[PDB]
């Protein structure tokens, strides 16, 4: 089997994507922020606190004749910029883009945090990450990729985000119409549950390529590309005017500047980051100081090529048995 789905930009700035998700039995169609940096399938519901539901679309599992409370499991997660859900769980049919799987977990909201009630656009996640951070306690459960594997013609899902437009989400095939060249296979670590590898450097503009080990996780689900200050720093210093703003809470530059790209290593494979995509607008409506698309790492623990970075590959998550990843330009 197969699955193909388009993404879609929630905003003008490309904040994060939306994928349509059938849920149940007749569908009930929720638009998830398919994330590869966390492993719970989360939506809103019929069961979230009402005062915490502003315009989202919710699940109501009584509304579904194929839905099950999963007795006794529950769930709560905390995501990497201080939001958070929590809830019960049911399993139920889940289908994407034509791909169905049965027996999914559909972990029920009945409280999310306040970032989540004001996104009236992000209906739920759909985490793609290894199934190892699953929070559902006191069984932990399958994502929607580990379940569906062992039917899919492939063990592959890829990520082919669109700046300023949609893109797709293919499950079980790699559609060699979607990129130019070849796709560079990397390793992976899957020992802190993340799609973890390592890129061989970086360049700023037409600069020098600088050869370093940089270690970061693929995160769909993360806005900005978060890179150490050492790089960040290298890269900002070529843009006059730019600085580290602790008021704003990163790097901030004049929006009159043109940005230059960003280059980083795949292997022996580079993939440019157009300056463009860095630019993330006024930091408030009217200013004229707008806010960088790469920041600083420091003090997240991890860095993070998210959209701004994985908009501009093709990007390949083997789920072999040994997992890899992927990047080809487009």
């Amino acid at each position: 089997s197969t699955g193909s789905a388009t993404t879609t930009p929630i905003d003008s700035l490309d904040d994060a994507y939306i994928t349509p998700v059938q849920i149940g039995t007749p569908a009930q169609t929720l638009n998830l922020d398919f994330d590869t940096g966390s492993s719970d399938l989360w939506v809103f519901s019929s069961e979230t606190t009402a005062s915490e539901v502003d315009g989202q679309t919710i699940y109501t599992p009584s509304k579904s004749t194929t839905a099950k409370l999963l007795s006794g499991a529950t769930w709560s997660i905390s995501y990497g910029d201080g939001s958070s859900s929590s809830g019960d769980v049911y399993t139920d049919t889940v289908s994407v883009g034509g791909l169905t799987v049965t027996g999914q977990a559909v972990e029920s909201a009945k409280k999310v945090s306040s970032s989540f009630t004001e996104d009236s656009t992000i209906d739920g996640l759909l985490g793609l990450a290894f199934s190892t951070l699953n929070t559902v306690s006191p069984t932990q459960q399958k994502t929607f990729f580990d379940n569906a594997k062992a039917s899919l013609d492939s063990p592959v899902f890829t990520a082919d985000l669109g700046y300023h437009a949609p893109g797709t989400y293919n499950f079980g095939f790699i559609d060699t119409t979607a990129y130019t060249g070849s796709i560079t296979y990397t390793a992976v670590s899957t020992k802190q549950g993340f799609w973890e590898w390592t890129s061989t450097g970086y360049a700023v503009g037409s600069g020098t390529f600088k050869s370093t080990s940089i270690d970061g996780i693929a995160d769909t689900g993360t806005t900005l590309l978060y890179l150490p200050a050492t790089v960040v720093s290298a890269y900002w210093a070529q843009v006059s005017g730019a600085k580290s703003s602790s008021s704003v809470g990163g790097y901030v530059f004049p929006c009159s500047a043109t940005l230059p790209s960003f280059t980083f290593g795949v292997g022996s494979a580079r993939i440019v980051i157009p300056g463009d995509y860095i630019d993330f607008g006024p930091i408030s409506t009217g200013s004229s100081s707008c806010f960088g698309g790469i920041q600083s790492s420091a003090g997240i623990g991890i860095n993070i090529f998210g959209d701004v970075a994985l908009k501009a590959a093709f990007v390949v998550f083997n789920g072999a048995t040994t997992p890899t990843l992927g990047f080809a330009s487009k």
